């Protein structure tokens, strides 16, 4: 797990967990170059997460790429994707791949993102963490991780966390209630070693919804809507993973990894009574049950014919299985009345893949790698009203990704590569559901988005740190965008090409007396090559989501046995938050500072530590809801907060 093979960044727990609440993945890796993360502090809804432009777009979930929380996949074969498993009081690490070889990751995979779960060593120590901070807000939890044994058959290890966090909210209709359950054990079974995985989330949270441009600048806290139908989620997820390893030959490995999972939500919208009367509309409440399972296998042959070549084949199947319901808000009421939607729509996802790293020459290697994607969508509908026809439906799609890069190693210190790959977008169950057209059934006509990448990046290790640069271009084709939409029903379209370009660059240091320093800078101008709006020319158009500039820069004191300090800076340029230009968010500044003391005498760990965010008050907002139906895109953020957290460690 090294920064050599191309731009892969790792970042890691402990000091992702360095005097911060531990609730959301934004306040950690929020600068890792390329990658896009905001905090909507908002539960009912997803982290804004998107890599080099992929999913920016997106408007309630995460799309566009791939997330795997301990080999379990986050995002469904159909490329939406979900944020809330994660629990950050037991992390290990988390690796983001961005570039083409993320493209080996799956069927909407311009970057994959990888969260893997602590592994639990010798003493048995366990902690209490809490952490409280303003707004109401508080989170505690328990995690115990040992081990039996010295890392041999028998020796078994185990890491179990739990954590509970409720907030009453910044802004009006806002607090929610987060409970979650992270265990992970293993066993050895011989010198061949399995691994047992079990997540569970469980949060009811009010969505306060955005504001319009008008409403945001009258009140920052306003939550108009909110109160008037109740607008709130409530989540509840379960996951069990099993993975299994073993080493056969002597320079020959394999693996294997199976999940099953359960999710099952409910989210009241705001749709008002006039639009629902239609008999095709869906209502404004959505039910979801699905059950998705799946198993990936890997053979990595370290034998070498040929040149010094280590190759790794498998296979992955993907599988989501959904009822969804949908209802009225008439008794808008707060509750759900006549049931006004009912199905099935299941999706499953099946392909091959292989990577080969050929050490050609001494400092020069070939990395490459393929993947044929295939995936299915079935939905079967059982409302069929007189006005709502059969939208039943099937639609299958499959294309060949290839990746490749070359890498030279200019010395062992510093090494330069250059890759590129084409990429792959199925179109969501969701956009298929429905035709312009009027006739009954999927809209088959709909094909994927194609991609086009191509980077260069020289990684280079100066002093005790790394200095690491890359520079990006993607071609997109065949852009998936809205055509008609009209009674509740929308429907989509192929039109139109994107070209987005942009660069990385990222320093990070250490210095005796643990003193380190961390700097990053990303640009991305992301523009439309062809018109995607049916009444306007958006062709030479920004894409909303996408920050022009964006950086981040960080330098800490960490003495291991007493008063440690640190502070924070991130930049945001302005994003667009329309495929038309119309609204902005602005170009804003946020500083953080923290300090603390950990008292570490023999067994007990007591740390302690405060926290100011946004220092100098900036009033700003942090989210935007990318291409909202009724232009309400703003998600105001709070002003110069802070925070306080303890946490006991006690080893056996
Ligand atoms: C290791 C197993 C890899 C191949 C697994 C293929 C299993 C997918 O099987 C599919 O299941 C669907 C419902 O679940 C059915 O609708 C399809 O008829 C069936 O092909
Ligand atoms: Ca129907």
């Amino acid at each position: 797990e090294l920064d050599t093979p191309a731009a892969v960044s790792v970042v890691d727990g402990e000091e992702m967990r360095l005097a911060t609440p531990r609730i959301n993945l934004s306040e950690s890796l929020t600068g890792v170059p390329g990658l896009q993360v905001q905090n909507r502090q908002n539960y009912a809804q997803d982290l804004q997460l998107s890599i080099r432009g992929f999913g920016s777009r997106s408007t309630y979930g995460i799309r566009g790429i791939r997330l795997y929380v301990d080999g379990i996949p986050a995002t469904m074969p159909d490329g939406q994707g979900q944020t809330s498993n994660i629990d950050l009081s037991s992390v290990q690490n988390v690796e983001v791949l961005r570039g083409p070889f993320s493209a080996l990751y799956g069927n909407a995979s311009g970057g994959v993102m990888n969260v893997t779960t602590q592994t639990g060593q010798q003493p048995p120590t366990i902690e209490a963490s809490s952490y409280y901070g303003s707004f109401g807000s508080w989170r505690y939890g328990l995690k115990a991780t040992g081990a039996t044994g010295d890392g041999q058959p028998g020796d078994v290890d185990y890491t179990v966390s739990t954590t509970r966090f409720t907030t009453h909210g910044y802004r009006d209709h806002s607090g929610a209630q987060k409970n979650l359950a992270n265990a992970k054990l293993g066993v050895r079974i011989d010198e061949s070693k399995l691994s047992l995985i079990f997540n569970s989330v469980d949060i009811k949270a009010d969505d306060p919804g955005g504001l319009t441009k008008a409403e945001w600048k009258a009140n920052p806290q306003q939550a108009p809507r909110a109160e008037q139908y109740d607008t709130r989620k409530t989540i509840k997820q379960t996951q069990a993973g099993l993975r299994y390893e073993r080493s056969l030959s002597s320079r020959d490995d394999m693996s294997v990894m199976m999940y099953a999972g359960e999710r099952e939500t409910t989210q009241y919208q705001s749709i008002p009574m006039a639009p629902q009367l239609n008999p095709s509309h869906a209502g404004g409440v959505i039910t979801l049950q699905r059950h998705y399972q799946g198993i990936d296998s890997r053979w990595t042959h370290r034998g070498e014919l040929g040149v010094p070549v280590t190759f790794t084949t498998g296979l992955n199947y993907e599988n989501m299985s959904e009822n969804r319901k949908g209802y009225n808000n008439f008794r808008e009421y707060g509750q759900k009345g006549e049931l006004r939607r009912d199905e099935r729509n299941l999706m499953w996802n099946i392909d091959p893949y292989l990577q080969t790293q050929w050490q050609l020459s001494e400092k020069l290697s070939l990395d490459a790698g393929v993947r044929y994607s295939s995936v299915w969508f079935d939905s079967n509908d059982h409302y069929v009203t007189p006005g709502n026809g059969d939208d039943s439906g099937d639609a299958s799609y499959h294309k060949w990704l290839p990746a490749g890069s070359l890498k030279y190693a200019m010395t062992d210190a510093w090494n330069i590569y250059l890759a590129a790959g084409r990429g792959f977008e199925t179109p969501t169950i969701n956009e298929l559901s429905y035709r312009a057209d009027g006739q009954s059934g999927m809209n088959l006509g709909l094909k994927p988005s194609t991609n086009d990448t191509i980077e260069i990046g020289s990684k280079t290790r100066i002093g005790d740190g790394l200095l690491s640069l890359a520079l990006f271009q993607t071609d997109t084709d065949d852009e998936i965008v809205v055509d008609s939409s009209s009674g509740g029903r929308t429907t989509y379209k192929n039109a139109g090409k994107t070209r987005r370009q942009g660069a990385e660059l990222a320093w990070d240091q250490r210095f005796a007396g643990d003193f380190r320093v961390n700097a990053s800078w990303t640009w991305l101008d992301a523009t439309y090559r062809s018109n995607v709006c049916n009444e306007q020319d958006c062709n030479g158009n920004r894409m909303p989501g996408i920050a022009r500039n964006m950086g981040f820069a960080s330098i800490g004191y960490v003495p291991e046995d007493g008063w440690y300090a640190g502070t924070e800076a991130r930049y945001m340029g302005d994003i667009m938050a329309d495929d038309e230009n119309t609204a902005k968010a602005p170009s804003y500044t946020l500083v953080g500072l923290f300090t603390g003391y950990k008292y570490n005498y023999h067994n007990l760990t007591v740390d302690l530590f405060g926290r100011v965010d946004n220092l100098f008050d900036k009033e700003y907002v942090g989210s935007v809801i990318v291409n909202e139906s009724n232009g309400r895109y703003y998600e105001p953020s709070p002003g110069r907060n802070y925070g306080v957290g303890m946490n006991i460690a006690w080893r056996f």
